[PDB]
Order: C-alpha cells, then structure tokens, then sequence
C-alpha cells in the first residue's frame, strides 16, 4: 500500500543521508540523492533488476569499465552514494536475500539518483538511494523471480 519511504524521511503516514531535492516525472515528484546510507558489514538495501547489455533499457555502457555486459554475468549497479564516484568499481560484493541465499556480484555501474525523468534516461525516474540493481543472473542465483521487481536484501563488500 501507499506508505512513507523511510529514506525520504516524510512522516505523513506516521501513527495511522537525506534527499537533495526532487525531479518530477509522470505527474510524480521523485526524491534525488547525492548520498546513500552507511556501508556496513550488513548493509540493508533494495534489489531491483537491470539490463546491462547492448540491447537493453540501461542507457549507456556501464560506468566502471565503459562497456556493456551480458546479463548472465553476476553484476550490479549501486545507488550514487554507494557508487561513490567509482570507488567500488570492479570489486565483489556479497548479497544476501530473505530466503537466506547469497551470491557474489561485481560492481560495474551507478544507479544514478541525481538525474532522471528526461530523454537521456527515457523518462525513467532517478534511482532511489539504497538500491543494488542486479542482472538476471544475480536474481536467479538468489532463487528470486525478477517479476516481483523489488526485494529486500543486505550486502557487504566481499
Ligand atoms: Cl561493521
């Protein structure tokens, strides 16, 4: 249902790193961020699905190596804050899902939480601030159906 996003810090539904601002999309204001929550040994996050390939929705090549990737690679993009100007590029993280399954994946790109809602991004909103955007291989390795679109995970460097 419709609830407050705790990363945004609204409290409109109460009792019933902060956003940098907003970008307005399909009549909806999306928060922008230059930051993400603290990276820990067990960093809570949302896993979404991204097409990293030449024939895909992901826009340009991946930031880290300026290349496209097969979606059978275990690879992720990270929200701007976590991407941190490329400091985690080429490194492995370990993702753990709610079913207790785990997978390692290589950071190859940024899930950009500063920009969006325009022609360069196809009218897609800016990324949220707590996102690990994984390939199909990441999803199937955790035993998850990418059709649910988003799941809770934790991650850390590996
Ligand atoms: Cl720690």
């Amino acid at each position: 249902k419709c609830n407050d996003d705790p990363e945004v810090g609204t409290h409109i539904c109460r009792g019933t790193c902060k956003p940098s601002g907003t970008l307005t999309c399909q009549g909806k204001s999306h928060p922008t961020y230059d930051c993400s929550p603290p990276v820990t040994s067990s960093t809570p996050a949302k896993l979404t699905n991204n097409d990293f390939s030449e024939g895909g929705d992901g826009g340009g090549p991946s930031e880290c190596d300026e290349s496209y990737h097969s979606n059978n690679e275990r690879i992720v993009a990270l929200s701007t804050g976590w991407y941190n100007g490329g400091s985690r590029c080429g490194k492995m993280i370990r993702i753990t899902a709610s079913n207790g399954k785990s997978v390692s994946a290589k950071v190859v790109d940024e899930c950009d939480s500063r920009h969006g809602c325009d022609k360069e991004h196809a009218g897609q909103p800016p990324c949220r601030n707590n996102i690990v955007d994984g390939s199909n291989a990441v999803w199937s390795a955790l035993g998850l159906n990418k059709n649910v679109g988003v799941v809770d995970i934790t991650w850390s460097m590996a």
